[PDB]
């Protein structure tokens, strides 16, 4: 019930002089169970290493009228930390990140808030 | 030039009035160009008179650790349907999303809309 | 009704055709409503025939940090009537602004 | 190296634990440099053992018309030590702030 998909697409031949891999991908949060008529998507770089970490800033669009778009979207800021890009992300909101990094560029996975 | 796309739609949008709500990315490589970039596009569909996809956008680069404060521009793009922009306003989501999309500064947004919230096609930057 | 703003502008811009980089702040604060929330407005100033004003703004609500992930909305907004003036932007509201010699912004904001 | 910062804040904040939402703005010019930018910080003052301003900000750089989609950058930045006081960012960089009782923020930034 609380899990989404989710859908991306990441830099598969980044830079080697030390920069991150740019990427971002969306959840539309409807799921057999719930709607809550509205998506996210996250833009943001993986930092590999040690401490692999997903930097990003998110915006969560809601469907609105027209009376309330000026109000229908939120920013914020997520970091991931792994539990490369393929794997199982956390978040500091203890949110859930399952993904998988095809060598496409395509990122597929779930998300769990 | 065509970079692939990849996104997610509200596949059972509200029926006040509300818009659709959907989101999608651009990873800025093809076969040809790498940018070393991604944006990213979150909005609305809305229909009736004046069918849009109202947007704002995060364009991340990728950074070193030190530049990392500055690998995100922040914009807002506004989207006219071309490719049909005559319709009845059924299909719901699906057919309102699918199609030929062109924004303000003249970029091509080819997308599909379908299979319960997948979005799936190809932008063009002007 | 209406809210004190402040703000800032670049009071020597580049004469090369580019904008007038701004910005300017409302705190939803006046004697008579408190909406616990501050709005910032980041953009540039860009003269001519129909000058304008376009920005990008950020409105973040006093919450608990419970709620801090969905304190802040962001937005756009774009402003007619260099800088000093009345403005109005495409919800109506206005902007009624003073553009010092020292950089600085003065003025009030009414939204509509 | 400082560059001048006004804005706003709530000066009656909520009384249930809810953060003070508070803006500010830096027009990156003084009389040594000019950027031709402007910063606004848009986010709220958490009090207690550990004060902190948890921010989100918007960079605007003036640009020419075909520039304008560039314009902007965005970021998110905290700081740590009430809110008049001199704080520091995860960056390093310096903001020195005086609140009025009036809701006026004063002060000056230096960035890293
Ligand atoms: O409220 C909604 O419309 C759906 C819930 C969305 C949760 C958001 S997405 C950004 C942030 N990061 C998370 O892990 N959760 C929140
Ligand atoms: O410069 C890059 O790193 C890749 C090209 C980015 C083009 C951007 S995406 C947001 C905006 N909308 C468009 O149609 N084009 C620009
Ligand atoms: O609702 C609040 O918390 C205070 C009113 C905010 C109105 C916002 S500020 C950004 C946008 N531009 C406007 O003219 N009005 C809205
Ligand atoms: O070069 C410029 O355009 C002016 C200096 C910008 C520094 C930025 S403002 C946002 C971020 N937070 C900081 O402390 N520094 C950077």
């Amino acid at each position: 019930e609380s899990r989404y998909v989710l859908t991306g697409r990441y830099d598969s031949a980044p830079a080697t002089d030390g920069s991150g891999t740019a990427l971002g991908w969306t959840v539309a949060w409807k799921n057999n169970y719930r709607n809550a008529h509205s998506a996210t998507t996250w833009s943001g770089q993986y930092v590999g290493g040690a401490e692999a970490r997903i930097n990003t800033q998110w915006l969560l669009t809601s469907g609105t009228t027209e009376a309330n778009a000026w109000k229908s979207t939120l920013v914020g800021h997520d970091t991931f930390t792994k539990v490369g890009i393929t794997g199982t992300w956390y978040n500091q909101l203890g949110s859930t990140f399952i993904v998988t990094a095809g060598a496409d560029g395509a990122l597929t996975g779930t998300y769990e808030s």
